[PDB]
């Protein structure tokens, strides 16, 4: 798409996080530059957002639940950035660690 | 420095992850661009890196050990970013997130529930 990258796309929840949105069309320098944060089952969020050059945005994402949520970056009532991205909580992510470390596919002592 | 940011500044180790890199200086689209990864107690690891944009890198960081490793982006023969980037184990980041709980309470009522 023209968003090149989202960088997170993964949001810890409760931690203050900076997210970067890199575009391949050089942003109009000229117009309005927002983004709107929806959740699932929560009303959108607007947060003003800084073009940091030509090609990156970047907006401090707000402290939202747990779960999916949609990313759309408005330069001006130009859709420049359509995507998901996904918040966890502490616990979510220890059990995913743990899930990962203790895989016996990782040990394999000949891998065969 | 010539580095706005430097994302993602930690890697997991077993996990293949892609570092962007913003800079403050166009870019010269037409040379060769890479990347030169120090850790603490090895050779360096060169690798190929991409030219995103006039001001952003990307790079395929290498499976290092845990620790502080030095990421040197080069334009060729000329150092546009030079930063430091930390590897971790899934065991470190397990702790670094059980350190972040208000009491020890809290922790075993999410864990018995």
């Amino acid at each position: 798409s023209n968003a090149m990258v989202v960088q997170p796309d993964r949001i810890r929840c409760g931690a203050e996080t900076t997210v970067y949105v890199i575009v391949r069309c050089k942003l109009d320098d000229r117009v309005a530059t927002e983004a709107e944060f929806s959740p699932e089952d929560s009303p959108s969020v607007r947060m003003e957002a800084k073009v940091e050059n030509e090609y990156t945005i970047s907006v401090k994402a707000p402290n939202l639940s747990s779960g999916n949520v949609s990313l759309k970056i408005y330069s001006g009532d130009l859709v420049v950035c359509e995507t998901v991205i996904s918040y966890y909580t502490d616990m979510e992510e220890i059990g995913n660690l743990l899930s990962n470390a203790a895989n016996p596919v990782e040990f394999m002592c000949q891998a065969f």
